[PDB]
């Protein structure tokens, strides 16, 4: 830990994105199993909660659907380019860092994935509508804040 704010492990959450007004979902479903939903749902496959990276992942964090188990991922080339997998972050592609934005993204915070050098997005008009962006090209689609029960 730092000053930076890092919800309590299994702490459980919604991320409404800055640009998109609407939530994460991870779903057990057949593809696409991730996506946006509304807020007003307050639905429980908007939940996740961290789990804590160790070792040499000190300081990333998996994101873990309450609703399926999964962590989501990040990556690109193969697609698609996010989703979620089994194993509590078995793959180097599940670690995320919470990035705090500055001036008027106080209140929010990219999520970057940092082997794979990308950062989820959350936006309307352009589809997927959730996604990735290379991570050194930032827009403000590309940032969050954590919603809570």
């Amino acid at each position: 830990m730092t000053d930076i704010y890092i919800p309590p492990e299994g702490l459980y959450f919604r991320l409404l994105g800055f640009a998109s007004r609407q939530v994460i979902f991870a779903r057990n479903s057949p593809s696409p199993d991730v996506g946006l939903s509304p807020v007003n749902d307050q639905a429980t496959d908007q939940y996740f909660s961290l789990i804590y990276g160790t070792g040499e992942h000190a300081g990333l964090y998996a994101i873990k659907s309450k609703a399926t188990g999964k962590v989501l991922f990040s990556r690109r080339p193969a697609e698609p380019y996010v989703g979620q997998i089994d194993g509590d972050g078995r793959y180097p592609d599940n670690w995320f860092k919470i990035e705090p934005g500055k001036t008027y993204l106080s209140k929010y915070f990219r999520l970057v994935q940092p082997s794979t050098g990308t950062a989820l997005v959350s936006r309307t008009h352009l589809q997927p509508y959730f996604w990735n962006h290379p991570q050194t090209e930032v827009f403000d689609d590309q940032y969050f804040t954590f919603l809570f029960e």
